């Protein structure tokens, strides 16, 4: 059995984990292994379906409730809230306060399982929900301004022409053809 302390004391694991989850608020990557919860750090490379990621996994606490054995192709993960292009600054003038939407906006696009909104070049990313009010309680969909230079670079270089410019009353879950810089992950995942 494990405790928060036994887990925190484990050494990092540089390998691939499967059943990888993405925290909806921070967009960080997590996985369970050996009864502990781990966070992917360092250069993180994931499969297209985003279910497996290779990285320097750090145990941060207790766990929260077929594969080959050869390296497979993946894409280098970009956390769109990494702070390299911080909003509310001269560098990135975008208002830093997240946009609260009463209904999911139309024409969002998927890039590495992250849901983005493009408003004339200003990129915002879905970061879950928040509520305002108690009578009545009203849930809002939070769209946080993108703070990653890597994400904006891909956008500026035209990498999202096929997915970031849709218009109209669309029900499509647009998925971008470009999924990140190509790399590979070792196999099999250790927490299979």
């Amino acid at each position: 059995a494990e405790t928060v302390e036994s887990c925190l004391a484990k050494s990092h694991t540089e390998n691939s984990f499967t059943n990888v989850w993405k925290d909806d608020k921070t967009l960080d990557r997590y996985a369970n292994y050996e009864g502990c919860l781990w966070n992917a750090t360092g250069v993180v490379v994931c499969t297209g379906d985003e279910t497996q990621c290779y990285g320097t996994w750090v145990p941060i606490g207790l766990a929260i409730p077929e594969y080959g054995d050869t390296p497979i192709p993946g894409y280098t993960y970009i956390n769109p809230l990494d702070g390299t292009y911080p909003p509310g600054t001269e560098q990135n003038p975008a208002n830093p306060n997240p946009s609260l939407e009463e209904s999911q906006p139309l024409n969002t696009f998927m890039f590495q399982n992250n849901r983005f909104r493009n408003r004339q070049g200003a990129l915002t990313v879905y970061t879950g929900t928040v509520t305002q009010g108690t009578d009545p309680v009203k849930t809002y969909y939070q769209y946080t301004p993108v703070s990653s230079k890597a994400m904006y670079d891909a956008y500026w270089n035209g990498k999202f022409r096929d997915c970031a410019f849709h218009s109209g009353f669309n029900e499509d879950i647009f998925v971008c053809e470009y999924q990140g810089q190509s790399s590979d992950l070792p196999q099999p995942p250790v927490n299979a």
